[PDB]
C-alpha cells in the first residue's frame, strides 16, 4: 500500500536521520541524554533504504560518475550525521540514486536509490 514518494529534499532528511541511527546504538542528545537505538531497528534500517556499499573503483562505474555534488544536501546531511559528508545526486534513471561518503567511512560509497514509502 502505497502512502509517499518523497521530494529529494524530504529523502535525505529521511535518509540522514536513519543512517545517524544506523552509526549508534545511543543517540546523544544536546543535554547529554542517550537515546538507545535497539539493534534490531538498525538492521531493519539497513534492508528497508536498500543500502548497497561501493568500492571507489565500483562506485565510479555503477552510477557515482553521472553524480553531482548537491552542497545544501551535503551540508545538511553533515550536520545530521555530525560529520564531514558527500552527498551526490544521479538524477539519471529518472528516479534518483543518492551517492553518499561520510568522514566514518572514506572508501566506501553508500548507493541509495529514492524510493516509494508504504
Amino acid at each position: 500500500n502505497f502512502a509517499i514518494l518523497p521530494s529529494l529534499q524530504q529523502f535525505n532528511k529521511v535518509l540522514a536521520y536513519e543512517v545517524r541511527m544506523l552509526m549508534t546504538d545511543k543517540l546523544q542528545l544536546e543535554d547529554g541524554t542517550q537515546l538507545v537505538v535497539p539493534p534490531a531497528f538498525r538492521r531493519e534500517i539497513y534492508r528497508e533504504l536498500g543500502i548497497s556499499l561501493y568500492s571507489n573503483e565500483a562506485a565510479e562505474e555503477a552510477g557515482l560518475r553521472w553524480a553531482q555534488h548537491y552542497e545544501f544536501l551535503s551540508h545538511q546531511m553533515a550536520q545530521q550525521l555530525g560529520g564531514p559528508t558527500e552527498v551526490r545526486v544521479e538524477v539519471n534513471k529518472s528516479s534518483p540514486v543518492v551517492w553518499l561518503k561520510t568522514w566514518l567511512s572514506p572508501n566506501i560509497w553508500v548507493r541509495v536509490p529514492l524510493t516509494e514509502i508504504h
